[PDB]
């Protein structure tokens, strides 16, 4: 599809049994989900944007349904204010930016 | 042109006459850039990214020319850990997501 950027690109992800809205968001290196318990092993991880830092957990191997794309890799969660899809899953659903 | 998404997708902007490196951020509402003096009135304004709130300087009406692509709108000068162009500049010159 081709999402235009009147509006913040939010679409639906799935990771697991949840459903969320998130940001395809080409300026985030890595994918940042609100606070959820996802099973597994995980490493905390520092990551910095406006205003500062928040602390993370950092999960891989996570396997992301986005859009009816797959995808699987690595995800951090923690105290974030959006759902965040980051260039490490947008490439492996095909996204480009295009103008 | 089309950018793909394995590299950051960092830009050459020229704004007041000087060159500067900025990310095409889908993510950001609003384009930021590091402290630099522009020209005219501004209104102090605050913003909030992942880490929390920070005070910008609103300068409005701004040309920049995005990968020889111009818009003329709305900048915040601030604590940005690196320059940003936001959805309000991204759709002034075109730009879309795609896969
Ligand atoms: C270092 C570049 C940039 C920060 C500039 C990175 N951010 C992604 C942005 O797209 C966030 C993503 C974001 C969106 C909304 C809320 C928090 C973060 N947007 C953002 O801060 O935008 C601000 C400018 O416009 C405003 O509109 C949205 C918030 C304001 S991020 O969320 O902080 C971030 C994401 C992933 C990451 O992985 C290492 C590290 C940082």
């Amino acid at each position: 599809p081709q999402i235009t950027l009147w509006k913040r690109p939010l679409v639906t992800i799935r990771i697991g049994g949840q459903l969320k809205e998130a940001l395809l968001d080409t300026g985030a290196d890595d994918t940042v989900l609100e606070e959820m318990n996802l099973p597994g092993k995980w490493k905390p991880k520092m990551i910095g944007g406006i205003g500062g830092f928040i602390k993370v957990r950092q999960y891989d191997q996570i396997p992301i349904e986005i859009c009816g794309h797959k995808a699987i890799g690595t995800v951090l969660v923690g105290p974030t204010p959006v759902n965040i899809i980051g260039r490490n899953l947008l490439t492996q659903i095909g996204c480009t930016l295009n103008f």
